[PDB]
């Protein structure tokens, strides 16, 4: 019949899977018979054109994850899927040897993770002499899993190795050992920060992001760490001895810069305070959109529209019948500033699907038509 | 050491598996040593405490769905994870074989899909004889992947099947056909009644949700002349309407929009009584917290304690407590009561009441938790 191919269900934007299990993709598309499907991992072909609907794998692999979309065609056109990405767990080696460390008296002794490929990033469990080491006054452990040692003393020289948990598969790696030792001490020390929170930036509409922000000092027990925001104490978020502050809900009210300062209690010392700044990625929208079905003339003038809003600002490409438009260098067909798609002396082969995307670095969106060329 | 067991990182809520993959589920606790770990399945021990703190499935069972949770314990008390709900992506076979039916000339058709098991509910597509039958002004599909034909006709006959897809596990199952049959009665000259042959039902959605529709769908002859309309308290409603007027989508629902809808069939022009329909659409607003406690508290002995907790959603949430994972109605302690805003209140605290009290705040819409460690000092 007259169907151009069209999907009925859409893809998850994105999935978690486990290496060793099977994946099935599926192509929900409905048209007019007969529909072909074929598949694209990270927009590189990988089966050509065919009636099956589906791709499988039977066991997922780390070097299977990336973005997965079919194409489905017809005698009428062809159309992309909503690409999804397959996100796969996994975890590493430890890829760092035995290191040996030392540290000043009162000094915050750092000692970062070894590095170690995972996906998610791990959580971590530091040892002390082969003893598990939880979070304290003393005891710092960043959002990136390193050690932070404060107010360092003698006891302290040892022996730290890091065991790392892989939250989706469970997996547990264990690290090489640091040795840390101590050099030679009464007096009180001003507060420093060790660890600066970073600039950071978060996709609109997620749940929580994190800020961190570690000092030393001693007396370590009169260390405070408090956030400000615009010059107000934040009361709620606050966790870990004041070191990190989460955002639930981060909207523009939340963007911005936050502060973090480390006061020494009682004392005349200096105050330590260290910036940050959260942006929030938005993802893309169309403000305008074409008919699903567009009839034209020959030699009429067509414009279809396609509008599109995001933070950062989205790009926008269209594709007619599955083919990018920079590819066809049709001279008949141009892309306008605001994105709309302008086509001149219209011509029975541009009758197919055109089709609008959207995207920047929280999403892609995207919509499409059907244009009938006759006379 | 002295720091109480919390959790670094929260499961996701939902989760979708395949029928023979590998489920693992984590208790990503932090907390002093030693930490041990138990797991429940819709809140029943699958496991006693033990150094383990992964669930593994090695091949997953549609029996496997359902809510899961640890619970992390040292010496200084236990905890509740936030429960997650695991969901089997599977599809059956066909529950049923070869059926016939019948109807009336110019009466409507209303063939259920064959019955079919399937986690998430398939892809429905109807066919007829090969081809491949789209909804029109005569055809209905409704939200069920009911097949709806309005007054039919001796064409209409046929053996009728569907292709049923499971999007997550790609499976494709085919039913064995129902075998409609129009049989004549002589009075097609004269109109028929309008009757809803699709009602519409309750429907509870959760608020904020960008939509959620109610359908209805009505017969008559001639069925050129039939108009289905919604009303809410006795007003039609003119906007929010598609499929002719069988379906009415209400976007962004709110409290505002909780209540009872009428449909409505008329046949235009005639005096004939307009076949009705109630549908009770309910609003869910999920459970937050108003008031949390401080995350650890420290009370003299003999103290009179009021731990917070207050909770805010439609329905009003149910507020309940535990102590080191133990619901206080099991422990029974007179000392324990709930205040009616939700928060505990303790008399002559005592040294055994020191530990990890959890609150819990849950309605249909959801669930959600906050809790404190409580010391008792002399
Ligand atoms: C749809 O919901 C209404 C109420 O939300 C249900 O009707 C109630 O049923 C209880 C049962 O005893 C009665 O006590 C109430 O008085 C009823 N209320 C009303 C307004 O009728 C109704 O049964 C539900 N119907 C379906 C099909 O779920
Ligand atoms: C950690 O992993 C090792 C293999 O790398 C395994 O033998 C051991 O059982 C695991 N331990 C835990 C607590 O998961
Ligand atoms: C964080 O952002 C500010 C302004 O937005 C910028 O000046 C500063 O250099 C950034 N910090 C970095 C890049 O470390
Ligand atoms: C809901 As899933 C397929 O990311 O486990």
């Amino acid at each position: 019949d007259d169907v151009p191919p069209y999907f009925k269900t859409e893809p998850v934007r994105t999935q978690v899977h486990l290496e060793g299990n099977r994946l099935v993709l599926t192509c929900m598309a409905e048209g007019s018979w007969p529909l072909e499907f074929k598949w694209l991992h990270n927009n590189r072909e990988l089966t050509r054109f065919s009636l099956e609907y589906r791709y499988m794998i039977t066991s997922l692999d780390r070097t299977h994850a990336g973005f997965y979309r079919c194409i489905v065609r017809n005698r009428m056109g062809a159309l992309l899927q909503r690409q999804t990405e397959v996100q796969v767990a996994y975890m590493g080696s430890f890829e760092e040897g035995e290191k040996r460390q030392s540290v000043n008296h009162g000094e915050a002794a750092v000692i970062r993770a070894p590095r170690i490929s995972s996906f998610p990033r791990p959580q971590v469990t530091w040892f002390r002499d082969g003893r598990k080491i939880p979070p304290s006054s003393r005891i710092a452990i960043t959002l990136e899993n390193t050690l932070v040692i404060l107010s360092t003393v003698a006891p302290d020289a040892g022996r730290y190795y890091v065991q790392a948990v892989n939250d989706k598969n469970g997996d547990n790696k264990t690290s090489q050992p640091i040795t840390l030792a101590v050099e030679n001490t009464h007096e009180a020390m001003a507060p420093i920060i060790v660890v600066a929170p970073g600039n950071r930036s978060v996709v609109a509409g997620s749940s929580e992001t994190t800020l961190e922000c570690i000092a030393n000092a001693r007396p370590v027990e009169e260390l405070s760490v408090h956030w400000k925001r615009n010059g107000v104490r934040l009361t709620s978020g606050l966790h870990s001895y004041g070191r990190r502050l989460t955002i639930t809900n981060p909207t523009s009210a939340d963007t911005g810069m936050y502060v973090c300062e480390a006061t020494l209690r009682g004392s005349t010392f200096e105050p330590a305070r260290a910036r940050a700044f959260l942006s929030i990625i938005e993802p893309p929208y169309f403000t305008a959109e074409p008919e699903s079905r567009i009839l034209g003339e020959v030699e009429e003038t067509m414009d279809i529209p396609c509008r599109a809003m995001g933070v950062p600002l989205p790009t926008l490409q269209w594709y007619k019948d599955a083919v990018p438009l920079s590819k066809l260098q049709n001279p008949r067909y141009k892309v306008l500033p605001s994105g709309g798609l302008h086509i001149q002396k219209l011509s029975p082969e541009d009758s197919g699907i055109f089709q609008c995307f959207a995207s920047n670095e929280g999403g892609e969106v995207q919509t499409h038509t059907y244009l009938d060329v006759t006379n």
